[PDB]
Protein backbone atom coordinates (compact mmCIF):
# COMPACT_ATOMS: atom_id res chain seq x y z
CA UNK A 1 0.00 0.00 0.00
CA UNK A 2 2.04 2.71 -1.42
CA UNK A 3 1.79 5.59 -4.20
CA UNK A 4 3.95 6.94 -6.74
CA UNK A 5 5.21 10.34 -7.58
CA UNK A 6 2.61 12.47 -5.62
CA UNK A 7 -0.19 9.98 -5.72
CA UNK A 8 -2.74 11.52 -8.24
CA UNK A 9 -2.76 7.35 -9.19
CA UNK A 10 -3.04 6.17 -5.56
CA UNK A 11 -6.15 4.04 -4.75
CA UNK A 12 -4.43 2.64 -1.54
CA UNK A 13 -6.69 2.09 1.86
CA UNK A 14 -5.24 4.02 4.03
CA UNK A 15 -7.72 6.18 6.17
CA UNK A 16 -5.99 8.06 8.57
CA UNK A 17 -4.28 11.52 8.43
CA UNK A 18 -0.74 12.74 9.59
CA UNK A 19 -1.73 13.47 13.09
CA UNK A 20 -3.88 10.83 14.09
CA UNK A 21 -7.31 11.69 13.05
CA UNK A 22 -9.64 10.07 10.95
CA UNK A 23 -10.91 10.65 7.37
CA UNK A 24 -14.00 11.75 6.69
CA UNK A 25 -15.97 9.63 3.78
CA UNK A 26 -15.69 12.23 0.71
CA UNK A 27 -19.57 11.35 0.23
CA UNK A 28 -20.35 12.36 4.03
CA UNK A 29 -21.41 16.00 4.42
CA UNK A 30 -20.80 15.94 8.27
CA UNK A 31 -18.84 16.81 9.91
CA UNK A 32 -17.57 18.91 7.36
CA UNK A 33 -19.76 20.29 4.18
CA UNK A 34 -18.04 20.34 0.90
CA UNK A 35 -18.62 22.00 -1.82
CA UNK A 36 -15.88 20.53 -3.74
CA UNK A 37 -14.15 17.11 -3.91
CA UNK A 38 -17.13 14.53 -3.62
CA UNK A 39 -17.75 11.43 -5.71
CA UNK A 40 -19.81 13.35 -7.92
CA UNK A 41 -17.63 16.34 -8.85
CA UNK A 42 -14.90 14.31 -9.17
CA UNK A 43 -15.73 10.78 -10.78
CA UNK A 44 -12.52 9.78 -11.98
CA UNK A 45 -10.80 10.47 -8.81
CA UNK A 46 -11.17 7.65 -6.47
CA UNK A 47 -12.97 9.16 -3.90
CA UNK A 48 -14.64 6.43 -2.18
CA UNK A 49 -15.39 5.85 1.26
CA UNK A 50 -12.87 7.81 3.47
CA UNK A 51 -9.66 6.70 1.47
CA UNK A 52 -6.88 9.21 1.10
CA UNK A 53 -6.54 10.60 -2.32
CA UNK A 54 -4.60 13.41 -4.11
CA UNK A 55 -7.60 14.75 -6.58
CA UNK A 56 -5.66 17.52 -8.00
CA UNK A 57 -2.34 16.18 -8.04
CA UNK A 58 -1.37 18.64 -4.93
CA UNK A 59 2.30 18.59 -4.61
CA UNK A 60 1.74 17.38 -0.99
CA UNK A 61 -0.04 13.96 -1.65
CA UNK A 62 -3.07 12.20 -0.89
CA UNK A 63 -4.95 13.31 2.34
CA UNK A 64 -8.74 14.11 3.03
CA UNK A 65 -11.51 15.98 5.02
CA UNK A 66 -10.63 15.08 8.55
CA UNK A 67 -13.21 13.84 11.17
CA UNK A 68 -12.01 16.89 13.53
CA UNK A 69 -14.75 19.00 13.87
CA UNK A 70 -12.32 22.07 13.98
CA UNK A 71 -10.08 21.16 11.10
CA UNK A 72 -11.33 20.96 7.50
CA UNK A 73 -8.87 18.48 5.91
CA UNK A 74 -5.26 17.27 6.46
CA UNK A 75 -2.32 15.21 4.82
CA UNK A 76 -2.11 11.17 5.10
CA UNK A 77 1.25 9.73 5.46
CA UNK A 78 1.37 7.27 2.26
CA UNK A 79 5.03 5.79 1.42
CA UNK A 80 6.44 5.91 -2.10
CA UNK A 81 6.91 2.59 -3.64
CA UNK A 82 10.10 1.18 -3.30
CA UNK A 83 12.68 2.24 -6.16
CA UNK A 84 13.23 -0.99 -8.11
CA UNK B 1 10.22 16.05 12.00
CA UNK B 2 8.14 16.59 8.53
CA UNK B 3 8.34 18.20 5.08
CA UNK B 4 6.53 20.58 2.57
CA UNK B 5 5.77 19.87 -0.81
CA UNK B 6 7.99 16.90 -2.34
CA UNK B 7 10.64 17.53 0.39
CA UNK B 8 13.20 19.79 -1.10
CA UNK B 9 13.85 21.93 1.84
CA UNK B 10 13.29 18.83 4.48
CA UNK B 11 16.10 19.00 7.09
CA UNK B 12 14.81 16.82 9.43
CA UNK B 13 16.69 13.40 10.75
CA UNK B 14 15.13 10.57 9.06
CA UNK B 15 17.39 8.16 8.40
CA UNK B 16 15.62 4.64 6.86
CA UNK B 17 13.99 4.26 3.70
CA UNK B 18 10.37 2.69 3.18
CA UNK B 19 11.72 -0.85 3.59
CA UNK B 20 13.36 0.07 6.91
CA UNK B 21 17.36 0.01 5.41
CA UNK B 22 19.68 2.26 7.01
CA UNK B 23 20.70 4.93 4.62
CA UNK B 24 23.83 5.15 3.75
CA UNK B 25 26.14 8.68 4.81
CA UNK B 26 26.09 11.09 1.80
CA UNK B 27 29.99 11.60 2.49
CA UNK B 28 30.47 8.12 2.12
CA UNK B 29 31.59 6.20 -0.68
CA UNK B 30 30.67 2.36 0.61
CA UNK B 31 28.84 0.41 -0.03
CA UNK B 32 27.91 2.54 -2.62
CA UNK B 33 30.18 5.12 -4.84
CA UNK B 34 28.94 7.74 -6.11
CA UNK B 35 29.98 10.92 -8.05
CA UNK B 36 27.02 12.72 -7.53
CA UNK B 37 25.16 13.95 -4.50
CA UNK B 38 27.37 14.13 -1.82
CA UNK B 39 28.04 17.42 0.44
CA UNK B 40 30.53 18.71 -1.79
CA UNK B 41 28.05 18.54 -4.99
CA UNK B 42 25.14 19.97 -3.89
CA UNK B 43 26.19 22.32 -0.59
CA UNK B 44 22.81 23.68 -0.70
CA UNK B 45 21.15 20.49 -0.05
CA UNK B 46 22.25 19.50 3.03
CA UNK B 47 23.46 16.08 2.68
CA UNK B 48 24.15 15.60 5.83
CA UNK B 49 25.09 12.67 8.06
CA UNK B 50 22.56 10.34 6.30
CA UNK B 51 19.64 12.25 6.28
CA UNK B 52 17.01 11.49 3.52
CA UNK B 53 17.03 14.14 1.26
CA UNK B 54 15.20 15.63 -1.97
CA UNK B 55 18.75 17.40 -3.69
CA UNK B 56 16.73 17.69 -6.85
CA UNK B 57 13.07 18.00 -5.83
CA UNK B 58 12.06 14.56 -7.43
CA UNK B 59 8.71 13.60 -7.23
CA UNK B 60 8.79 10.68 -5.63
CA UNK B 61 10.11 13.09 -2.49
CA UNK B 62 13.21 11.98 0.15
CA UNK B 63 15.70 9.61 -0.45
CA UNK B 64 19.00 7.96 0.26
CA UNK B 65 21.51 5.80 -0.88
CA UNK B 66 21.21 2.46 1.24
CA UNK B 67 23.62 0.39 3.46
CA UNK B 68 21.84 -2.53 1.48
CA UNK B 69 24.79 -3.42 -0.52
CA UNK B 70 22.67 -4.93 -3.50
CA UNK B 71 20.41 -1.61 -3.29
CA UNK B 72 21.79 1.52 -4.06
CA UNK B 73 19.22 4.29 -3.37
CA UNK B 74 15.70 4.36 -2.21
CA UNK B 75 12.80 6.93 -0.55
CA UNK B 76 12.69 7.35 2.88
CA UNK B 77 8.78 8.22 4.61
CA UNK B 78 8.75 11.58 5.39
CA UNK B 79 5.09 12.71 6.15
CA UNK B 80 3.57 16.15 5.03
CA UNK B 81 3.52 18.24 8.31
CA UNK B 82 0.14 18.68 9.71
CA UNK B 83 -1.61 21.28 7.48
CA UNK B 84 -2.03 24.89 8.45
Amino acid sequence: DCMFGNGKGYRGKRVTTVTGTPCQDWAAQEPHRHSIFTPETNPRAGLEKNYCRNPDGDVGGPWCYTTNPRKLYDYCDVPQCAAP
